[PDB]
């Protein structure tokens, strides 16, 4: 028993109110993003619909892994995540997606900046996150190098060159 | 031979009533898919392992199940909605608590909106069923899985 | 504003007794097809031995999966499965499986027999679960298609010409 | 005790009618597998590849489902004929034409064999379920099928 | 030049009395089975989720252990009888109870009938082993995998 | 230094128009096959049901894959296939599978016939096709080569001694 | 304190050279079942061809696996085995398989024979093995199992009422 | 050959003795904690003994990829891990596992605790290891997340609310 | 017996002139899959999607070919030079342009320089058929792979 | 019926002597698996590759091993202590050295403690096997393939 | 219209020379998948592993190259010999040694043998392609395959 | 709408053209030892040839999975990637390979080396890339870490202690 703790109860990582909240910020915006990832792909018509269909499914599996990822990472550091349909329209910045049937060239320019709006929620918090726990920036990281490959593979379809 | 000679052959197109029936139906699995999240993320007490995983689970159920009827709204050429905003002004499932909960509070709570979502389908079953027995066919299906995962989840609060 | 439902216990789709029984009768019939099954597996001998062994297995499975299927619904309708040994072989309406090995002509006959008595069961109480639930209905429809498939593979090794 | 004691048990003997209704469904659904991969082999032009690739998934559902119908028949001891002189004399849908087709007239084209397919099974589908609701219900899913389908294709031209 | 001449060799004939001790085997492990998938449905409570899953890998284990001495009885030429009225006439499980059983109570009673399945094996061992070492092998395997079984299921109900 | 060509426009092997027909010949009659597989498939009753069903399904999957690969190949080669009902109905080579239940030892009879039929519409076109393209001869020995086994696994039901 | 061995060489278990021709006999037996196997494999046409093909396959597949853990263990306990074409002819126990092709009916018998001679060969040497190496025994009783059970499944073919 | 750099011998980033000493102590705490998880996944007994059985094994399975990926990391960077039972339980900072049957109620407190002490230590070599080199410290970040994930799923049977 | 009783039999090598030829190949397949990279990242616009997925199965299938051919060499005592200098100095494909580049263009590229590489393969062809039928085998699936990309690309820019 | 009336059926309890011996096997398990990683991570020279896969083989099977080995203790009503200070102070493995050790060296090293872990069983088996045949039938599994191990590792240090 | 109306088309038969060239083929496939098993259990010494476990690819790509070509003759209605009598008495290749034998003889031994089977193939070559090219695809294969295993073996021995 | 941005075009986070450019480099080296990892592949003779035959690929495979990563990073962050045959021959840091058949000890010490100057690559970039976007940084740990364990696996099989 030579470096041995003789310590009965040692306590976990606690995070701060301030990176709680950083985290539920990221959360309503990966939710939404993928209520919003499943409107589109549901709604979306015309031409190239597949690719987009398809894509946007893609989409959605990435941003709900996300979000299931952050919301555990809020409960291991003993933080109570909220992803109720209220507060994820209450809370969410992402600018509402329209109601009806979108044509593809609306939907990429749509979705690019709802993408966008998402991954610019994860970079505005991530210098506080990283300041008070690296590993969890780590996780950030996947979400911003995943998302914004989500944004190439869709914005690139209505690029003129 | 047999064969048609139109050119333009044409679906068939459901009535304002009937996506009117199926986005009930959509609001409320996808409400129950969020609440089914937010009791998986924060369930906690005896037995939280097994609860965590079965309400994983019942989730899968649910977004394979709003998938299908938006999926079965566009094929008729209704237009489904599931933004946030739709489904917290128009789902009739009662509101999801905050913060931390028990296991046993969770089963209660859980089963209670899963019964919830039964009764709409239950409700819009023979509308449905009289307008496209087809559509009806995938209403059966959600109300068998879903009746299943109440089972499943309730039978944790049993006394006897 | 909001449609949410106000009650803080909202009760599930009660079975009648009836609907229950009805069930039960579909059940023992099912367990009864599995044990038959497995004994003509074991049992059958001659010409075409191992496609009647090989078919017979898949025929056991479908049982299996369709017992499970009904007595888990019964489960989900606040109903009560009873699928001991001694309720099956006093309550099944199949024939009696015959003892020791038979040849697969027998085999064939004697077990189309079973499966055509099994879905007489669930074609009797089809109507009666309907009315009271479409989707337990749906069920049966499966294990009628299921079963029907199984007694033509089965049956057609003794059909001439 | 509750034992049947005959020794021979007969199974549900389809009618021929209601095998005749099958057979309908059948030579159209061989139908339109046979023009799905002449369009799946024929397309050219803007987003050849997602067509390509959507007529192949149509082909293997009909391939599926004429495999389904055909077996239930047999299930019930009526007989199919699937053969090319048969489906050709017999199909009720137009004639897919020969040669390249752009990718706009290929969804046009298979919309309309998919939904002439779909309406053979409607037809049929009240007389079917009056006399089997088990094979209704095998009909309910190649509605179900055939129509997200026939979605997924025709949305391509759609324009809002 | 090392070969045999005889045009058939006889395999291996286990006696009537192996066949026997064989069956006695059989009949519990089917026996096991059904009284698994049972308490399978209808256990309620605290911890149902885990039991209503161990169960079923219980079930899984039994009825893949009669299948093979089953097959071991045939493959020595002996004639098993896995019929619902043998097994219920002889059997050495003590019934299990209907109705809905808490889990406590299904963890106890269901220890008990695997208890007295490998009672059975453990009773015939020495005489199946004396005649077929091979078979005897079987059984150790079936012993292994019920006593894991057992210890998996008790532990719900263990006090320390 | 450099080996690179300079033409902007390379353009790929154009088939003749009898190296089309040659394929479309061979497609035809596969195409035929797998109708005729089918129907074998569904309509066989007999002695030895199960192992002729199931071996004329692989025999429909493998005629359907070839069907496939050749009209593929013609697309390859800009040609042009028709798989059309009428056209397979009114070009095929094969005889007609009669109507209704045939029997297991019909069936291996008739259908062993049909795969003879098909073999020797590619063996007749091979040499034509080998001229032009050797890489597409290679595609028809694997046909060949998996339609005789085809023909081998089932036709050995009706050989005796 | 501490229970730790102190030798820089501890040697394995060594076979006897009694144990190394027991396992001998049984590895030429099983490779001679091999061989024999994928003749009948071949070579068997008549009623029910297709069964006895694909069993056979199924039977060399267990022989083969049977003849490397042989041959491994032999390898194991410093033994060394000898499965080359001359020996396994010069030292095989089983009967020659007849030449040419074989009715379905006398391919059962043959390779049923051929089936008891190898597990013979088997349970000849077993007491001796067990003797010596009990883990070894384990490995005989599991080829005597499988290789009985194949014999059950083929032979059934022929057993009559 | 314009930006080719002209040198026979290029040598790797090799590990400062502080760095390797670092990754030490994070080895043989996820060993440790690896041996103490078995011990409890044995040894558990009571209420909700299954879920913290096979929780418990997944513990297990992360700490053993966890010690695999630092130790060779430390090959990777010129160190040498010491894993050996010896080291281990002279130099691990986890406190000891008590011997003997524990209850779940029990388990989950000592396993908690542990996984604590383990984080603990990774938490504490953290910016020494992320100063010296970077991609080691994302390394160590994988595992925190996964340990911290570990202790809620298992630590949340015990929270009462 | 009618065993061989030579202790060192020798395998059959290539000719210079044989090992050039492959090595021909080679190149422009390295070539190809260098240049299906560049076009996989860097294609933007209408139907960027199909194109990026299609290209990324082109490059696959080029460096299985590389591999294929690279080894045959190897087996028959030929010498692969695959490297950056080589294949740049080598290569009978015309240059990929850098840059963003539309999916029209990409088409058109990509076509072009798959029909350079198959003209490589045929023009090498017969030569090696000559000398090893066994390898001609390996040209003949490279030449079928890669027309079928051509024309999966290709198909795209297709007019009527 | 030939039912048994006990409500509460034991099962098989082992001897302190026998899970004694059972703990002897185990901590010589857990020792090679400590050993087998030591030498998989620091082993280095000729033949890295084949030498630091085999040694993760040996791990596997090892961990399994101690497994099966402790989860029979449990089955049998012992209680296993697998713990650092327990393994260390009571394992009868030779210690391995720390540091970097050539592939011969490591050959030879991991051999010898295979063959004490062997040892042990062997050992301790026919006092197991008297008491209950069922576990020298795990111990037989475990001697089979760690001597298995100790032939695919020694062959690389061998003459001729 | 074009269909044949003869009731019984025949297949392609091979001619009894045709059927002995693939018999050549035959016996030394399966005297070579059983000389790589000898070599595979036997062989000791440097690099042990690497040798096991490419002999054993060896051995599954021989024992699938016989059936290939067992199974081509039967589909021609040829009668292929495959018993251990007969393949000792007509293989061309050199016997195997008995014994332990070193990875570096093991290396010279195998290349030599998988060298003659080679031979074999590619004498018998000409007079299959002649009758029947689809067979040559055959033997091409098994060309291609081999000869890639002599340089993944014989490499292991080669000085540079 | 309550935390709803309203704008109808949100931007992506673009790459400056320092960063593009240090991403271009790393991608170069990537390609180069791709490349240079199938010439060893190929080319490698001697003692323990298939081991390092078969590190030399997985090798191979994981820099081409690393290239794509790279390039499609460059790609997200609106950078323009050039993995061309000429860029790479002309733009790489690591020393050419040699040609012809090489020993397994000179491929070792070959290839350790090439690894090497692709590690330094990417370390050389690191500070400049975290900098500017943390989450490409976490990408480039990746790949040392990756690659750094290639170097050790490769470089083991000549270290004489
Ligand atoms: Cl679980
Ligand atoms: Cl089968
Ligand atoms: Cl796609
Ligand atoms: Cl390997
Ligand atoms: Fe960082
Ligand atoms: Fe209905
Ligand atoms: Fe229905
Ligand atoms: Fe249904
Ligand atoms: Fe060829
Ligand atoms: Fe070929
Ligand atoms: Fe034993
Ligand atoms: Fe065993
Ligand atoms: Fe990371
Ligand atoms: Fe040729
Ligand atoms: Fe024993
Ligand atoms: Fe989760
Ligand atoms: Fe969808
Ligand atoms: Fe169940
Ligand atoms: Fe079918
Ligand atoms: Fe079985
Ligand atoms: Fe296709
Ligand atoms: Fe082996
Ligand atoms: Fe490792
Ligand atoms: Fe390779
Ligand atoms: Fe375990
Ligand atoms: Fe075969
Ligand atoms: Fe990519
Ligand atoms: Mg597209
Ligand atoms: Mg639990
Ligand atoms: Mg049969
Ligand atoms: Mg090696």
């Amino acid at each position: 028993m030579s470096a041995r703790r003789t310590e009965s109860d040692i306590q976990g990582f606690h995070a701060t109110p301030e990176f709680g909240g950083n985290l539920q910020k990221v959360l309503v915006d990966l939710i939404e993003l993928s209520l919003q990832g499943k409107q589109a792909h549901w709604n979306v018509v015309g031409s190239n619909f597949r690719d987009l269909h398809l894509q946007l499914d893609e989409l959605v599996d990435f941003a709900r892994e996300g979000s299931d990822t952050i919301a555990e990472r809020m409960r291991a550091l003993d933080a109570v995540p909220d992803g109720r349909s209220d507060t994820v329209a209450a809370t969410t910045t992402l600018p509402e997606f329209p109601a009806f049937e979108r044509s593809t060239a609306d939907v990429v320019d749509l979705i690019t900046t709802r993408i966008n709006a998402t991954v610019d929620t994860i970079r505005r918090v991530h210098d506080a996150v990283d300041a008070e726990d690296p590993s969890t920036a780590d996780l950030l990281h996947g979400l911003i190098d995943g998302l914004e490959k989500q944004a190439w593979l869709i914005r690139s379809e209505n690029r003129k060159v």
